[PDB]
Formats: structure tokens, sequence, C-alpha cells
């Protein structure tokens, strides 16, 4: 609804910075609202849900296990591993890894999981496979945050991110087993609490994945709806704004009332 074109306009004015906005229908993949959808912006963390999402193919095709232990040490630790700082005596199970680097965002998780799928090269490979040509994944956390300005490194488009988190979750791409496993992960989100979260009327459903890094740069992709079923797909980006990350969050969760109130 273009209500929320306003609202969207309104946090690029508040932001003085770009957002990239697309709303989209889960069952057909129709697009009914979008914003700079073809424009490329930082993915930054959103990006872990499609790691797993490649992960989880690799279980799916039997060349992974969920199960099967992956061990590191100090080397291997970057800034904000809340969870991998914790079993570096234990390691930790791909399972563990993917729900680390999606429901807490540890940089040290994705980094771990995106060695045995073959980095980011073979992430963009898996993403370029299922029909995404624009998202690519070039760095590593935490490089891939850095958001120069133009820099296509690590970008996605949010019509883009749109219909990819579209597939995933609902496509043929992963089986029912892995496709209920990766939304499973975005429901236990622990970190996205200030964004669309707090715009979500109760009873709702959401499962989500938020980012944020250099220059202003925040985001988040997720599949809501009412009645605890996920009946649509939300993409949401910004990036070059001077605003703090609380100031960055109330426009996103603003836009989030906006969508809920027009639904």
């Amino acid at each position: 609804h273009p209500e929320t074109l306003v609202k969207v306009k309104d946090a690029e004015d508040q932001l003085g910075a770009r957002v990239g906005y697309i709303e989209l229908d889960l069952n057909s993949g129709k697009i009914l609202e979008s914003f700079r959808p073809e424009e490329r912006f930082p993915m930054m963390s959103t990006f872990k849900v499609l790691l797993c999402g490649a992960v989880l193919s690799r279980v799916d095709a039997g060349q992974e296990q969920l199960g099967r232990r992956i061990h590191y040490s100090q080397n291997d630790l970057v800034e904000y591993s809340p969870v991998t700082e914790k079993h570096l005596t234990d390691g930790m199970t791909v399972r563990e890894l993917c729900s680390a680097a999606i429901t807490m965002s540890d940089n040290t998780a994705a980094n771990l999981l995106l060695t045995t799928i073959g980095g980011p090269k073979e992430l963009t490979a898996f993403l370029h496979n299922m029909g995404d040509h624009v998202t690519r994944l070039d760095r590593w956390e935490p490089e891939l945050n850095e958001a120069i300005p133009n820099d296509e490194r690590d970008t996605t488009m949010p019509a883009a991110m749109a219909t990819t988190l579209r597939k995933l979750l609902t496509g043929e791409l992963l089986t029912l087993a892995s496709r209920q496993q990766l939304i499973d992960w975005m429901e236990a989100d622990k970190v996205a609490g200030p964004l669309l979260r707090s715009a979500l009327p109760a009873g709702w459903f959401i499962a989500d994945k938020s980012g944020a890094g250099e220059r202003g740069s925040s985001g988040i992709i997720a599949a809501l709806g009412p009645d605890g079923k996920p009946s649509r797909i939300v993409v949401i980006y910004t990036t070059g704004s001077q605003a703090t990350m609380d100031e960055r969050n109330r426009q996103i969760a603003e836009i989030g009332a906006s969508l809920i109130k027009h639904w």
C-alpha cells in the first residue's frame, strides 16, 4: 500500500540515506510494494540465512551432516562471537553453528560454516544456480560489513533477496525438513527485537534475520503473517546514514508498523 511507501520516504528523510524496500506475497511470489527494489545494499548479517540454506542444501544432498562436529581455535575467533567463544574447547556441530549464526549473528560461526561450503565464492554460485543473479558474497566476517559507498561487494538488491528468501523457505530447493529447519532458526532469532518484532501484533508469526554494518548500514529480511502463519516476505535495507543504530531501528520498526496497519 502506498501509505507504506510514505513511511519509507519519511525514513529516508529521517536517516538522510537510501532505504530499499520490498513487500512480497509468500504464496504466489507477487511483489505487492517496493522502493529502490533494484538498487544494491550491503547484506550484513542477513547473508547468514543464505549461508545456512546452502549448508542445508548440502545436507539434503548428503554432502553434509547437521550433527557433524567442527573444531576451531583462538586463531578463528573474530569480533562478536558470543556463542563460538564459549565452545572453543568443545567445538560445535554444524547445526549448532547455523543456530548461532542465525539466532545470535555469531560472526565466527558464519566463517566456520563459510569454509565448509567453499566460502563466499561457492555461496554466490549457489545463489546464481537457484536463480539469484545479483546477490553476491565476496568477503568474510567482519570485512563483509564495510559498506564502502558504491562497492558492490557483499550486496543484494531488495527484490532479489525477497524472492531468494521465498524460494528457500517455500520453494522446492530444500527438502521440507530443511525448509522447516531454516525457518525455525529464523523464528528463534534473538537479536532483532528492536526491529519488525517491536511492531508485530500479538499472535502473529515472524521468522527474520537482521544486520548492521559500517556507514549507518542496517537491514532485515523476514517472513511474517497473522494467526501464527507467514503469508508475506518483507525486506528492508538502508546504508549511508549518520544515524545511530537505535534511530535506524526505530525507522525500520515504523515501516513495519505501516505494513501491518495496511495489511
